[PDB]
């Protein structure tokens, strides 16, 4: 679990997005695993606006941050689960690191902000939706 707060923003895993994210929809992506809600109160984060490729993440099953390498925002095959059919994410970035189920919603951060939130993984495998070619957010 786990949400990025920026100025009157929610960002979520589309898949665990809740009854309130939904009734206050501002934007969704299923092919990105993402989904954006209104909020009433200011939020704390602040996303960065860059091409970094290393950062740092947290990974709630070991209550820890690792730094990663990651891919740049691609397309990728992800296996079909409860959540969605076998199909291709978009804008995801992969790495080597710990993530097992229920690790979705761990921030990843670089110098400049948030970068992304963790979104797939599995065989010491980590993938990032990424948040940073969302300018609205800012606005
Ligand atoms: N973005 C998706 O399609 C995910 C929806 C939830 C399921 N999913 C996953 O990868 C779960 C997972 N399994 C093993 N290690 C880590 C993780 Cl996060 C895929
Ligand atoms: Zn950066």
């Amino acid at each position: 679990s786990g949400a990025i707060y920026v100025g009157n923003y929610r960002v979520v895993n589309r898949h665990l997005a809740t009854h309130n994210d939904w009734a206050n929809l501002v934007w969704e992506d299923s092919s990105r695993d993402l989904l954006v809600s209104s909020t009433t109160a200011q939020g704390c984060d602040t996303i960065a606006r860059c091409d970094c490729q290393t950062g740092v993440y947290y990974c709630s099953s070991r209550r820890k941050h690792y730094p990663v390498s990651f891919s740049k925002p691609s397309l990728i095959f992800v296996e079909a689960s409860e959540y969605y059919p076998a199909r291709y994410q978009s804008h995801l970035m992969l790495a080597v690191g710990h993530s097992e189920p229920g690790d979705c919603g761990g921030i990843l951060r670089c110098q400049h902000g948030v970068v992304g939130i963790v979104s797939t993984g599995g065989n010491g495998l980590v993938g990032f939706a990424d948040v940073r070619d969302l300018l609205w957010l800012d606005e």
